[PDB]
């Protein structure tokens, strides 16, 4: 009897920013025209991005209205926090209602919810806030992930499993909210790290409910959560680095990220089906979402995991259709999986196949896994 | 089969402040003779805080160096960082090789951490850190919980019973750490909130192991996690209050939260042991470790469910002895009571007690409470 999902919901900011326009905007709000050097820098990595569009919550306005957002190094996290602080629970509620609606019961009868967020801090948190937002029952037993990262949308599957299958009956609301205002810096010469986020990051939230035992012919899963795994990927500290600071929440990304990510694939594959099963896997046999915390990494697993053509597709769909949204991300995926999968004429939400896995990765450098077992589509 | 604590260590920083010079030391050091108006209010709250001395991270010369931090509302969120950062795992570290220690198994038996901190916040976590100065497993299975507050000793209880449970053979490390450098504002009449916090917030770190199964030849458990429950107090929002800011961790405290507390200690209470018995009534029957989040607190928890005297002894116990060390202190409390136990010769850890609680209260106002069962001190 293990926890199963039972509904997927995504949100994001109404503002869409294609790619191509982005380095003009960028450079223009910022003030940066003059610096032809960066703007030929960034002009590749948007090249190389795979990212064709992102929902971003920050405007123009906010800019020009507190321009130390875009003043390198300048004391800002206060005006970050008052925008954050509201917004992730405001995006994550949206996510939860539309999750809440495809699960068809009371929002009554959720026992347990999980915020994650590395988009602000506050006390009472953001889980908090989505209790008022939402109207859950005040008893809720809550668990609130601040500041985890990347790897955090198969964390929060973990956590969500465990709750699930060890309390008879529990139905868990899990909530992944990200707005990257909070991230949002200026450009200089001296942090060029700043231009692959600028290219990158975006803002989204998921939603999903976890239960165990669902009820027939009444609760829906789509997917049976089997097994996970949290590994450090060894020597690789640097990989993957943000500090909360005066200037917001600044961070550093090391080149070397996705070759620790394809240097370590097979191992914590491995590792983690040997959870489940004694034989050996063929990688080929998995439907995957993997985070695609830049489009390198993506084709880091595709490579190491010699992966055909096209295993990959929602992966890629939702990284050029919505950017790296973070922890929210591989939902995204498992969603768009889903929904192609019924658009297909799949037998299964998991495009066809039995078994998957949710691969996240993020600061340590972490990667936790979630094996996964599809569920049918009739 | 539910999960057990199977050992329980403690560390605090090894400056003490003894609180009958506290007034003196804070009014000096922070260049506040003059408001001999805030002394007289500051002597008052410490007479009330049944609170003897603290051990804090923080001194004199850090303050020296770094003026920001006892001048309110300037810029000081980063020095604050660069030390909690990593003061907190170091706090942590010491602790958790002691409960290690009494635990009595090698170290690759830990298979799961659970870090909880409200002095600090960065990317990798403390949990990350922590990992790397104890040599865990490079594939602990990770929950790093910044930021909850007071509540979070009985909620990381909470959360270490379903990873034991649901995992089998799984073994869990739990360590809460706080570092108040964090947290030390100036002094001004329009914030009279940071005198209450001066007077009682401390620093320490508890480290938990928890675990079901426990294995006969090694292991020896302290105290089984029956139930839990979480909760938020009506109309209560405004009672504990903290925002991340440029000038640290400001927060807010209102008088009222006392009151908040007695008004729903018969609820929350009836509610908790709802999952285990129905119990309703005759409260002393239980033992208890009870945040101490101020002496005010412990009172009405006394007050309202008709506790005898001397029911919450170790409770105030460590309150005088350490202060409010936020989410370890309800970890030191159950430590307290089990030394206690063993020196009196009663039967069990719990003050010979069969049953007992843990109560934490921390923002929303939120209260979770641990249903707790002793286990024998043999002989
Ligand atoms: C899309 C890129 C960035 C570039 O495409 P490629 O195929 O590699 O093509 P190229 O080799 O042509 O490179 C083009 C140019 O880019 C430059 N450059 C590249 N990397 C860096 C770098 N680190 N730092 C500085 N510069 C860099 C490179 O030097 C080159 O410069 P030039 O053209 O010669 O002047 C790809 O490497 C990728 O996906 N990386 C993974 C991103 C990643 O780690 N994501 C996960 C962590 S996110 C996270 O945890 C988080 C999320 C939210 C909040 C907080 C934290
Ligand atoms: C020990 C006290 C503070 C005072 O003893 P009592 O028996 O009440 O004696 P009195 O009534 O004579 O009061 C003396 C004077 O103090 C004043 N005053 C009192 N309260 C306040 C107040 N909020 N705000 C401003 N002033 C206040 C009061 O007005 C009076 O002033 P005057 O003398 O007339 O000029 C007791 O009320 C207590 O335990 N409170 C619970 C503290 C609490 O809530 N803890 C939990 C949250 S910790 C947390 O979440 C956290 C932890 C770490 C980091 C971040 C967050």
């Amino acid at each position: 009897q293990h926890a199963k999902i039972l509904a997927i919901g995504t949100a994001n900011p109404p503002n869409v920013y294609h790619q191509k326009d982005y380095p003009d905007f960028l450079f223009r709000v910022t003030k940066n025209e003059h610096r032809t050097d960066l703007r030929e820098k960034f002009d590749r990595i948007c090249e190389k991005s795979r990212t064709k569009k992102r929902y971003l919550h920050l405007t123009e306005e906010m800019l020009k209205a507190n321009p130390n957002i875009y003043t390198y190094g300048a004391p800002s996290l206060d005006v970050r926090q008052d925008i954050c602080n509201i917004e992730v629970p405001k995006l994550g509620q949206e996510a939860a209602l539309k999750a809440i609606k495809e699960w068809g019961q009371p929002i009554s009868r959720i026992t347990h919810l999980i915020f994650c967020t590395a988009s602000c801090v506050d006390m009472p948190g953001c889980d908090f806030q989505l209790i008022k937002l939402l109207g859950l029952d005040p008893s809720v037993t809550r668990t609130m992930i601040y500041e985890a990262g990347c790897y955090a949308g198969a964390t929060v599957l973990r956590m969500a499993k465990d709750f699930a299958e060890n309390n008879k009956g529990a139905r868990v609301l899990v909530v992944c909210a990200e707005i990257t205002t909070v991230f949002f810096h200026g450009l200089t010469d001296t942090h060029l790290d700043i231009l692959v986020g600028q290219a990158l990051f975006a803002d989204g939230a998921s939603a999903v409910i976890v239960g165990a035992n669902p009820e027939p012919e009444i609760e829906r899963p789509l997917f049976e959560i089997v097994a996970c795994r949290q590994t450090i990927l060894p020597n690789s500290e640097h990989g993957v680095v943000a500090n909360i600071r005066e200037m917001g929440f600044n961070y550093y990304l090391s080149g070397d990220v996705p070759k620790f990510v394809g240097g370590n694939v097979v191992d914590f594959m491995t590792k983690t089906f040997e959870k489940v099963d004694g034989k050996k896997k063929d990688w080929n046999s998995l439907f995957f979402s993997v985070h695609p915390g830049g489009p390198a990494i993506v084709d880091q697993v595709e490579e190491k995991l010699g992966l055909k053509e096209g295993k990959l597709r929602a992966t890629r769909h939702v990284l050029s259709e919505y950017g790296n949204m973070g922890a929210p991300t591989v939902h995204f995926i498992l969603d768009e999986m889903r929904n192609k999968s019924i658009e297909e004429g799949k037998t299964t939400t998991g495009e066809g196949l039995e078994w998957g896995v949710v691969i996240g990765i993020g600061p340590g450098l972490t990667v936790e896994t979630a094996v996964l077992r599809s569920e049918s589509i009739r």
